[PDB]
């Protein structure tokens, strides 16, 4: 089950079945090995590569909406990485999965989200949209991300289906960043607008060790290889 | 079944329940209601937000692969589209997911692809990765993308495949533009290098017509709204 880390944040309790394989298989990365400046980036590929772990989160909240009531009327999944989550659970609840996108990737009339101002060296805020009308009055929206870090798109997930007339389930990620403090953030911004948003995680980055690492030890060769340079190590 | 439309390429035979399902399901947009400058961008969120169709399309597949000798090993999607449908085949085979990324989105020890010079004015090409030993000798990996328009990164998909010491089952979509001749392409650069290469598809986007446009008829205001502006057309 869920426990209340925090005022509407729950984490799934370590001793779930699912909670154990995600600390099993997710493997983090440090700079020189990762594409993003932070500490130690979770790879989404390191869940989606492990068909025990995919399908253990599949059955897990696939169970959990079919429980729920009332029951989601669609999935709305981040560009990209909660691409790979959303659809296999949509599929079985036979409900919409609708993406968020940057306008640019997105296709028809859209809405866009208002991102708040940046805050001195703090990373630039993305404007994400979904086609106008994908989700209409009424709709109980589940949002899907991997990881809930600073939750800048959490926010535009909000806004849009706010916007859209219709109500946000729960935002959903795999893995949580309790460091830096997104549901507290969302839950207070705007006089505690956000506040009745629910924020569920089936992990915390503090359930990862250094046993989680999948940096190459001893290694000092460039993070990137030509196809060119890598058929040249072996008889081809 | 997939019939042979041209050398290794093949089609699903339009009587199909799920060709059928596909060509009722698809709605296209020209330019002005669309993020890409192509006469009709096919809108893979007419596809993932159908229930029916979704499944459709991962009963099929996973079918397909099941009855399979000797069977894929792996399942390899591209960003973003192809993490669509990957993820949900994948669980169902119990088999790996691994992510085609640009570099700056993927994570470990990274093998880049080598595309071709463009022709002018064609598109640039993208430079597309897979993290260094995600697929291993022996491999048998089958490719997935929405629409296989030019076929540049399915390229990037064989380099991929080839360099990591691994074979391809075949490069797979939902939807196929002929017209592009990615597949003709494909199978004779290089000397006809591959020409083995499979291609299966399982709609034309010949089967789209002006029935499946989703551009909205008379009207002239601009493609995107912010959600201030979608708020203010209902009581809130
Ligand atoms: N995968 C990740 N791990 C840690 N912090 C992140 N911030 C954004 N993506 C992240
Ligand atoms: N969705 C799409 N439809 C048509 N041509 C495309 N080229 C790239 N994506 C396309
Ligand atoms: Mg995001
Ligand atoms: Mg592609």
């Amino acid at each position: 089950p869920f426990k209340e880390v925090s005022p509407n944040s729950f984490l799934l309790d370590d001793s779930h079945a699912l909670s154990q394989l995600l600390k099993k298989s997710y493997r983090w990365y440090s700079p020189v090995f990762s594409p993003r400046n932070v500490p130690r980036f979770a790879d989404v590929s390191s869940i989606t590569e492990s068909p025990e772990t995919l399908k253990a989160i599949r059955d897990f909240l696939v169970q959990r909406y079919r429980a729920m009531s009332p029951a989601p009327t669609h999935i709305l999944g981040f560009d990209a990485r909660g691409f790979l989550f959303g659809p296999m659970i949509a599929v079985e609840l036979e409900i919409p999965f609708v993406l968020m996108r940057k306008a640019d990737k997105n296709a028809g009339l859209l809405i866009r989200s208002e991102p708040y101002e940046k805050e001195y060296k703090e990373a630039a805020p993305e404007v994400m949209t979904i086609r106008y009308g994908s989700i209409g009055k009424g709709s109980r929206v589940v949002l899907i991300d991997d990881v809930l870090a600073t939750g800048g798109t959490a926010l535009s997930g909000l806004q849009l289906v706010e916007a859209s007339d219709a109500v946000v389930v729960e935002m959903v990620s795999i893995l949580s960043i309790p460091f830096l403090k997104a549901a507290e953030k969302i839950h207070s911004t705007a006089n505690s607008r956000y506040k009745d948003i629910k924020f569920i995680s089936l992990l915390s980055d503090d359930a990862l060790t250094e046993e989680n690492c999948g940096d190459s030890k001893n290694y000092t060769g460039p993070r990137v290889l030509s196809c060119g340079d890598v058929l040249a190590e072996h008889p081809h």
